[PDB]
């Protein structure tokens, strides 16, 4: 009676939270789109959050031999990644450490040796950053969001998202706040007026999403077309053809057009100071 | 007259979005944690999306030489991949591929050989997935949330969050949302009753949630009194203290429950077929 055979295993094993590698794995996984597609292939991620110790890492990888699973892991402490290798390949097991390579990388470029230390320990902790507190008051800008008080919120967002119901508005201004960005979302509706206020707030800021509907309900024909003479009216707004994108895509193009404008340059680029 | 010599830079470079790389470099960064801290160093990062053809990366290096800094870069292609480390070496800049790695252990552990196409390119795109879609719904249930329709919800809800108000309850329940779980949250105020559906949906799935007053208004201390005591009433809730801890680890904790819960294992940990 269990519950853990079925497919080629991945374990994920970080010290702390399992998420930048989980993202390395998932964006890798992309690589074999059709492979997975037809389950010519198929996978199981296994994620292991807070091994911080060497009993409990010890015990994983036991396990993932056990199961016969590639481990891919991120840990600070040196030894920890030593005696990963080593247990690997005493268990016969293949491994790989996703983010020393980049961490060693930057302290050459930057010139000091890293701390070694996970976010998991007692030492240096609670020490959360400015740019985190600021993207918690853009989450809350973003869905502490009525349409009763719209106007007002056009002149303090940072982005302004404008389009049909059916564009990605509620992901995406989620997801942009996230990242530190106030935004606000203006449908467009057959028969109810775009408020004022949206044409006289800074223009470079509002997006037109749209679209594509080659992906009865020729309404939506109606709506996309209403939708674009809004856009031509307007022809500094960005329009960005959604259908089929990810939000995360959609969020780079916007952030782009956005840092672009935002701070005039020879090269175009989205940057954070540290 | 110009925007871009202040501090020692890095590109991050991607013929997608640049997330992942940015999401492994954040991290990165954090064993530098108090070198950062008193600007012992300081570092820029400079994000570039969408760097799908040649000439387009060639300038980005040049840029990059130009202005002294370290490329660290993600490219389905492997001739891009080539040129950029041939090109690094020419302009003689520190570089490094943070995610082949990866790819290849997948792959060999796979036994099938990567696509060599980025999300970006015409083909297969549009193939947006089963998990994502659900994602959505998920994002839509835990925003699209009055408390005049909270006991129905309690039902619904993947996962319940209770506690105080000064708790990270709505960027929190917003973070798991995105990453597939319907989130309910029940705040814990002196003087108002909770919903009696509160006890009586399953009680796997409420965790509380609590401020450590440690870090007039003392209040605070009253209201975290008087929340203990229902977590004490309700001895089968994990409560999780919250202060100065990321969103992301404290999602990681819950999920790990939750998980270990939902699905009783030898080892406990977050499964995910794909
Ligand atoms: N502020 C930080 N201080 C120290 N290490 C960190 C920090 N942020 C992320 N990390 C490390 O980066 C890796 C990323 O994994 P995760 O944090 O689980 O997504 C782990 O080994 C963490 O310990
Ligand atoms: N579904 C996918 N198909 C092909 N490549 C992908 C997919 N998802 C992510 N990637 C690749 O993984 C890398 C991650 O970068 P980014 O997508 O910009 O965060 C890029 O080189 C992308 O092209
Ligand atoms: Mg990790
Ligand atoms: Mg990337």
């Amino acid at each position: 009676d269990v519950c853990e055979a079925a497919g080629k295993a991945i374990y994920i094993v970080s010290d702390g939270t399992g998420w930048t590698a989980e993202h390395s794995v998932n964006a890798a996984l992309g690589q074999f789109e059709n492979c997975l597609a037809d389950r010519g292939c198929a996978v199981n991620t296994h994620l292991f959050s807070l091994i911080d110790d060497m009993d409990r890492l010890i015990e994983v990888i036991k396990q993932a031999a056990k199961e016969g699973a590639l481990v891919l892991y991120t840990l600070a402490d040196p030894s920890m990644a030593e005696a990963t290798k080593k247990a690997c390949d005493f268990w016969g097991v293949p491994c790989t450490d996703v983010l020393r390579p980049t961490v060693e990388a930057i302290a050459s470029h930057i010139g000091v040796a890293p701390s070694g230390i996970p976010r998991s320990s007692p030492s240096r902790n609670g020490r959360l950053s400015e740019d985190y507190f600021q993207r918690i008051d853009a989450i809350d800008f973003t869905i502490k969001q009525d349409d009763g008080a719209l106007p007002q919120n056009l002149y303090r967002a940072d982005i302004v998202l404008a389009g049909v119901s059916r564009t990605g508005k509620t992901p995406l201004s989620i997801y942009l706040a996230q990242k530190g960005y106030k935004v606000a979302n203006v449908p467009i509706v057959m028969g109810v007026d775009l408020p004022k206020s949206l044409f006289e707030i800074n223009q470079d800021k509002v997006f037109g999403l749209t679209i594509n509907p080659a992906i009865e309900m020729d309404h939506v024909r109606q709506e996309l077309v209403h939708a674009n003479q809004i856009f031509a009216q307007n022809p500094s707004w960005p329009v960005i053809a959604v259908t089929g994108k990810a939000i995360e895509e959609t969020a780079a193009v916007i952030l782009g057009i956005l840092h672009d404008r935002k701070q005039k340059c020879s090269m175009p680029r989205i940057s954070k100071r540290y």
